[PDB]
């Protein structure tokens, strides 16, 4: 068993390394199924050369919306989960990693189906926070996702490999993904189908 | 559909920004219905040339009361629910943003209806806090919102409006806002009646 | 009605501020009942000449104790709540506050009684955290209360007054207290009584 | 009954201290039952010489995984509970305490026996942060934990004495370890056991 983290605390990820350079998101999102869970989920690389601490993850849904008593939101902002409530947002940032919204009743896209999904006019917003260790400073590294940006029924290529006793990051899969089977109803739509 | 945050993470708000001047808060709070729900809200604008990072909102009460003790408390200090628990309270400040408080059991104006509200002396105390991109350090920007400055069924005027590939922000509207059909029932009062 | 904050921010406390010196605890603490509850509370100060953003409020039991089976465990520590779960740790300090914890079922306190606590060898560890404004790095200032320090059955004199549109401290009664009429049973016994 | 903290804040550890020198983590980590649950735990020093200011703890749990539709993650992180509900993981870091993970139905140990756990492929990613209140800069040290380095049915060596008024650490035995009656059942099973 390969340790990823030695006992004083250097992890074994990019031989050689020094632990600017921006930080970098995937480029989609996929939505696929993840034990039985409708999953959103998009990729968040490292730094290559410092790690980031108290580092932690949010999204933002934006989207126009008008209230039951017709008051019209341009861009509304709405928190969508990504490990808030059980701490998994406080990310360990030492290798790229695929965070996982969970679609569930609390979850804006609960009863957004496949065909529906390009129909609405939406963009998660990403966004990670924390402290540059090297520079002492917070930063904040921002990305997008608007419809055409997620692709359903897909998943994210692994990037990462064990070569002679550290772990190598292909930078070059970061991005790519590849598709799975996948329904094509809706979370709120398996929910009900199931639930009988 | 126009884009409000870019791949590399700068944002399309404020044409030609560059990403001292001291942040504002409405003047005003209103209270109206969004979704069934009565809610205190107030507005919170953004820095026009800054980005504020691990951005929060929160308010305080401060209201005098005796407890059925008898101990009387001067100015004492409550906190009113504005996104806590599911992390709409951490801001992605990019423009102007109404800051909203469900006014539920929870809630201090869980009873007060609109004719009780000119009658009760009390003081909702707001506070933005974050880390300013550019200074490196952290800011507090306050204001308070006392009794004849909270207006009962009104709404906030939007400001923001997408022009040629940038959404730019109505900055004489900020504090502006409307009427609205409102009941003038209590929360609490609207709640007993629905709920038969 | 005068306001506490005024619309800019600035509060209306200490007439001809400012906005080393150390921030201070009151010398003991109290038990007392408020709303029907039994409580114990401190009471925490401000700084004369600068705001503490981001000030929160965490208090620790220090208490030796033995696993049922067996394991002694020297001067355990263990979270006593002082508003996690509300947020009403998250401090506005412009001017001394009484911190409240109260005794409920998973209060460390719920079965001591008034006779009882006298005999308990603990100590209430108070820790007050936050980044000072003008300094722009983060203090922390500390206290403790041993069982001797804990006056069952007492109440904080207010401090606390309003003067020509200003509200200046008496900093002498500050750690001042008075007593009031309060059971002797403990809150769990509080808690059996009154339920039948 | 001898102070652990003086009414000025000042903490009564190490004689004649001054409140670099890098933290340190138990090289092994033990499983054995506090009050009736099986609880992971692992020790975690102070600073000689310096306070840590807002210090909190975590652990990652990194374990590869298949999820129920073949999607397979190399090195899974999951977030292991060490009082992030209960502010429990908020540390008062002023001598060696033992953090305890309690593994209950949420905790991935659930099902992991004593037979059982030499044979899984993990690895406990344990990660302490807060701000020198020397240095005024933000630390973080991490240390780990693989399966040969979990010690099943064994209790840390109590490392705390009082002497003189002060509390002295025997940093000897701080990585000691000793053995105690501990059930060989995983908790899971416990759990059902218990409950007929
Ligand atoms: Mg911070």
């Amino acid at each position: 068993i390969q340790r990823y983290v030695r006992k004083d605390g250097k992890c074994n990820v990019h031989h050689g390394n020094v632990r600017a350079e921006t930080l970098v998101f995937s480029t989609h999102a996929v939505i696929s199924m993840r034990d039985g869970k409708l999953c959103l989920m998009f990729r968040v690389g490292d730094l290559r050369n410092s790690h980031i601490v108290e580092a932690s993850i949010r999204a933002k849904l934006i989207k126009s919306k008008q209230t039951s008593e017709g008051e019209f939101i341009p861009l509304n902002q709405t928190d969508i989960n990504v490990g808030y409530y059980t701490g998994d947002d406080r990310l360990f940032l030492v290798s790229p990693l695929i965070i996982s919204h969970e679609i569930n009743q609390q979850s804006p896209f609960w009863e957004i189906s496949k065909a529906q999904l390009p129909k609405e006019e939406l963009e998660i917003v990403v966004i990670l926070e924390g402290m540059v260790e090297a520079t002492g400073m917070t930063c904040q590294a921002r990305s997008s996702y608007i419809t055409s940006e997620i692709l359903w029924g897909y998943r994210f290529t692994p990037v990462l490999t064990l070569e002679d006793g550290f772990y190598e990051v292909d930078y070059n899969s970061f991005h790519e993904t590849y598709e799975t089977s996948t329904p094509s109803l809706s979370a709120k739509e398996l929910a009900e189908l199931a639930n009988r």
